[PDB]
């Protein structure tokens, strides 16, 4: 029943009444109640808020920072902070989730949560209450990570302490100060992908429906943490790639343009060094194609991208497989007694040379460039084109119609009529294409009205909004190529894990403080000099 | 006055024609070697030329595209196609594209436009 | 050595201290000390900053008022204000 699983303690912490959740608890009341209920279930589309089964879970959800300190210092029962609640989760993981990203939410969330873990580490300072996981399997870093939760994220990662007992569970560990210049160290313990799940892989990976993905990696660290690997090892593996793409597409190319033109597919091996060398592009393409299939087909797999939305987030995947598809067609038709196979190679080629852009995320400008071409193909161009596509097709309609042909001659097709008010879209409408017409007056006020409501409208109408799109989505498109470059430098690193990885780490091991049990602190860090003139202190 | 006007055109030489130029650039080479790979000639006839057929496409950018400029092809459902694809991503897309972007240049650097007149 | 251009007296202004470096200077303390060492040295590619040789150009370097003020109104080795740098 629903009034089983909730106690007078946990309404009397509800209220808020300090004096009435000590008197309740002063009988010795259970601390370990459990709100096993549907009402406080996590589903965001029924009544109520989830805050934890445990009491304490509530309350440190809540901003009793009395009832936390009381209960976690009471004489009799002191509830235990580690707990797994129903769905695996900790007073922490709670906490991340609870956190929005309001300001005054932002506040809570961390002044509570540094509170409450430097309370942990006083009751237990040998516990790794941050590193406990849920049921889904996820510390509250990689809670905040998968989640979104801004704030929590960079209050975890620029933790500091000046305590120097407690100092072990900081996050930023600063070195020194000779002037502004000043260093500042970090952990990485789980930023770097040495994790089960890496808050890097987290973003890089967590679908769109996660608010602020491609903000969050503004946080210092981490960006600092991007550009260096950026720059140390991938840009020139990333530049190899595109480089052999480019000879990839070149020798695609050579091979498609001396592709035979005499008898149906396949052909023969002629002794000449042409056709070898013919042979040559061809098969270099094939493999090409297939280990382009493959990828995409892993890349489908591992991520399993949002069926809801695929095209926002993996335009470039797509792209990449529907080239290869082409290719493979274009092979499987080949051997298949047919000249048809030319169809899907044209199409592969012109999608692979036009997916040359999908490299032009390692440069700052160019990349830009690219995320406003896929930003705008899906927003505006569609938007525009569904308009477009009603008005040609009403007044081709129309005017078929009006055209008899019953007599520069077969022009009653509708294909015709759509394709030279076509040419009207792009300049080159003759307004007196067709004279096998019975009314001048409705035909040139049919062909007037579709060139003012679609020539001199709607096409000005679409540079109009486009004009609106950038201004708004400049910083947008900013951020969208940082993003890209982040999963890119992901994938690369990825992709040597058999390779090698000695050299493939971040960071530098050190050891600066103590743990209370008078040892040594062996952390990966990574400085970073700041000069401030002012907080002098 | 004038000179602000210079300074636009040189600075706007020196960031945003050369980005468009490239992305174009590979745009219409990707688009020429598509069509030149379709067309065969083999019977207004040799279209074939690489050269030819990056002219025609960029014919149809400057407002003189002739979407039935050869009729050697042998799908002419692919060929319409993909002349339309280009059509669509260059002439409507990317110097829509182009304009957008330059408002936005304009926009911001106006001011930079006077200080460097100045300089 | 790293720690031979330096001197208790540059450090004691570092931390700002008035009354350190005035007793510092106070048995006559030497004032041309030159901090020659990479360290100072003005690459903006390498960790520090470039505030001059002499504890002076430290000091003025700084917000430092009292200690210009004082070894410039010192009455034993006031610092000659007129010294090229290295
Ligand atoms: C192959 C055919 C000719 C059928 C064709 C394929 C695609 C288009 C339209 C667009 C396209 O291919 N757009 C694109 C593809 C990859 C990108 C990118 C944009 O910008 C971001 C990085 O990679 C037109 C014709
Ligand atoms: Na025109």
């Amino acid at each position: 029943s629903y009034y089983k699983g909730q106690t007078a303690l946990h309404i009397a912490i509800e209220r808020r009444n300090m004096t009435l959740v000590t008197l309740l608890v002063e009988n010795g009341a259970d601390v370990q109640a459990a709100a096993n209920g549907d009402f406080f279930k996590k589903t965001k589309g029924r009544p109520g808020f989830y805050f934890g089964e445990l009491p304490l879970s509530l309350a440190a959800c809540t901003n009793q920072l009395a009832i936390v300190k009381f209960l976690l210092q009471n004489s009799w029962q002191p509830a235990d902070i580690s707990a797994r609640d129903s769905v695996g989760n900790t007073v922490l993981h709670a906490l991340v989730e609870v956190a929005d990203n309001t300001v005054d939410n932002t506040k809570f969330v961390t002044s509570m949560y540094n509170e409450i873990l430097i309370l942990g580490a006083k009751l237990h300072p040998t516990l790794k209450l941050e590193e406990i996981t849920n049921r889904k399997g996820l510390t509250p870093l990689a809670l905040a990570a998968s989640s979104g939760k801004i704030g929590v994220l960079a209050y975890i990662l620029q933790r500091e302490i000046h305590e120097p007992e407690c100092r072990h569970l900081s996050r930023k560990f600063t070195e020194w100060a000779y002037g502004p210049v000043h260093s500042s160290l970090y952990d990485l313990s789980c930023i770097d992908t040495c994790e089960k799940n890496s808050v890097l892989e987290v973003i890089a990976y967590s679908s769109s429906e996660t608010p602020n993905r491609h903000d969050m990696l503004l946080v210092e660290p981490l960006n600092r943490l991007l550009q260096d690997k950026w720059d140390r090892f991938v840009k020139r593996i990333f530049y190899f790639n595109f480089f052999v793409y480019c000879l990839y597409m070149i020798i695609f190319t050579a091979a498609a343009y001396y592709r035979p033109v005499e008898g149906l597919p396949p052909y023969k091996l002629k002794n000449t060094v042409g056709d070898y060398f013919r042979v040559t592009g061809e098969i270099l393409s094939v493999s090409g194609g297939v280990y382009f299939f493959f990828r995409g087909i892993q890349y489908f797999l591992q991520r399993r991208p949002s069926l809801k939305s695929l095209f926002v987030d993996s335009y470039s995947e797509i792209l990449f497989f529907v080239q290869s598809l082409f290719m493979l067609v274009s092979v499987v038709l080949y051997f298949s007694q047919r000249k048809e196979y030319v169809a899907s190679m044209v199409f592969s080629l012109a999608m692979g040379w036009t997916n040359m852009l999908y490299y032009t995320r390692g440069f700052q400008q160019m990349g830009i460039y690219a995320v406003m071409i896929e930003k705008m193909i899906l927003r505006d161009l569609c938007r525009f084109m569904f308009v477009y596509l009603v008005f040609l097709f009403g007044f081709s309609t129309a005017v078929v119609t009006l055209i008899e042909d019953g007599k520069g001659n077969s022009y009653n097709s509708l294909y015709s009529t759509c394709l030279e008010l076509f040419k009207f879209t792009i300049g080159m409408g003759d307004l007196e294409f067709t004279e096998n017409y019975d009314f001048k007056a409705v035909f040139i006020i049919l062909l007037l009205a579709y060139v003012i409501l679609t020539y001199i409208l709607l096409l000005n109408m679409l540079i109009a909004l486009m004009g609106e799109t950038v201004n708004k989505i400049a910083q947008e498109s900013k951020n969208i190529w940082k993003l890209q470059r982040a999963i890119t430098i992901l994938d690369t690193e990825k992709s040597f894990l058999k390779c090698m990885r000695k050299a493939f780490r971040s960071g530098k091991l050190l050891q600066v403080g103590f743990t209370p049990d008078g040892k040594d602190d062996y952390r990966w860090c990574f400085r970073v000099d700041e000069v401030n003139w002012t907080t002098w202190n």
